[PDB]
């Protein structure tokens, strides 16, 4: 029907039921473009992680999974800054229409004995009883959510046990005795464990065998089969290739190009200029975390100066290259 669209009808049903539009339309959304391709618009590489997530969602939709557990659960190992959160955010926006559907719990904030009360609510008779838990209240308000637990090995054992309850039961009972349904959640657990150790061993000149033995020993110390067996998949994120970093540079320039387009200004970067940003914006210690401020300092700031001086004007095609002091700008 031309005048009344699929989205029009889904929005009515969405507001009446609380079910996200993209969830109601899951059968149409996948016809438009497959989930993997949609996630890859924002997530570069990490093909294995994307396939793991998409495969779980597919098994769930097809009616092959336990209806009393979450949609899927994953442990994302490997280094920092190479897409674990980029994937969780994109997944939330794609499945549930907004990044507000991603609930983030940083386990470095849940290391102590009283963390459970922060997580699921203080007991009756203790300060903070009416406020409830950070996790339980968030999931009650948004049953259709991606839940990101960061640095899971750091959680106090009592907090870890509540995670296990989510995996096993598909639900939690909060301090008010209310049940909190997790059946429509996707659970993503992250850990860096082993990555700093590898960098340390490479720095010290350790033989590969020694590095390898130490990584497995630390993983064994924190992650037992009883826990791992509960998960759909364990995925080790990989360091990014040179080409992958370049693709990320281009994505991270999207907003800037858009702002410039309002004034009919465009940017044309030499391959050298692109590589300049890629080199400074990525390293093994922080992944691509540095890139945002590299673009800010190396490109946006001097471009801003040129614009304010009137050296770059409305309608200009700006050529961006490398010079002795940093990026250089030319206009024909
Ligand atoms: N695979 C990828 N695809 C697209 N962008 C990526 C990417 N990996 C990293 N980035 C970029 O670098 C930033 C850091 O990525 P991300 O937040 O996914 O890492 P992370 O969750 O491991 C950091 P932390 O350990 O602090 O949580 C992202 O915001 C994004 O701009
Ligand atoms: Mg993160
Ligand atoms: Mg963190």
């Amino acid at each position: 029907h031309m005048e009344v669209t699929e989205e029009d009808i889904a929005e009515i049903v969405s507001r009446w039921t609380g079910i996200p539009v993209s969830k109601l339309l899951e059968g149409e959304r996948e016809k438009l473009l497959r989930l993997e391709e949609e996630l890859h618009k924002r997530v570069v590489g990490q093909d294995e992680a994307i396939r793991a997530v998409a495969d779980a969602i597919r098994r769930a939709r097809a009616g092959l999974k336990d209806p009393n557990r979450p949609i899927g659960s994953f442990l994302f190992l490997g280094p920092t800054g190479v897409g674990k959160t980029e994937l969780a955010k994109t997944l939330a926006a794609t499945l549930f229409d907004t990044e507000e559907a991603m609930i983030q719990i940083d386990m470095t904030e849940y290391m102590e004995k009283h963390a459970v009360s922060r997580l699921i609510g203080a007991p009756p008779g203790y300060v903070g009883y009416e406020e409830g838990g950070q996790l339980t209240e968030a999931v009650r308000r948004r049953p259709y959510s991606v839940i990101l637990f960061d640095e899971i090995e750091k959680a106090h054992p009592d907090v870890f046990n509540i995670l296990l309850q989510i995996l096993d039961d598909g639900r939690l009972t909060d301090s008010h005795g209310r049940t909190v349904d997790f059946r429509n959640t996707v659970i993503i657990l992250t850990s860096n464990l082993g990555s700093p150790l590898i960098l340390e061993g490479l720095q010290k000149g350790w033989p590969y065998e020694r590095i390898r033995d130490e990584v497995f020993k630390v993983l064994q110390q924190h992650f037992r089969p009883e826990f791992l067996n509960r998960l759909d998949e364990i995925v080790v994120f990989r360091p990014l290739t040179k080409e992958q970093i370049r693709q990320i540079v281009e994505i991270q320039l999207s907003y800037l190009r858009a702002r410039l387009a309002e004034k009919r200004i465009s940017l044309e970067l030499t391959e050298a200029a692109k590589d300049f940003l890629a080199e400074r914006g990525y390293d093994p210690v922080f992944g691509a975390r540095p890139l945002r401020r590299v673009i800010q300092r190396e490109l946006e700031t001097p471009l801003a100066q040129k614009i304010l001086a009137g050296e770059v004007k409305e309608g200009d095609r700006v050529q961006v290259d490398v010079g002795p002091a940093g990026l250089v700008f030319a206009v024909p």
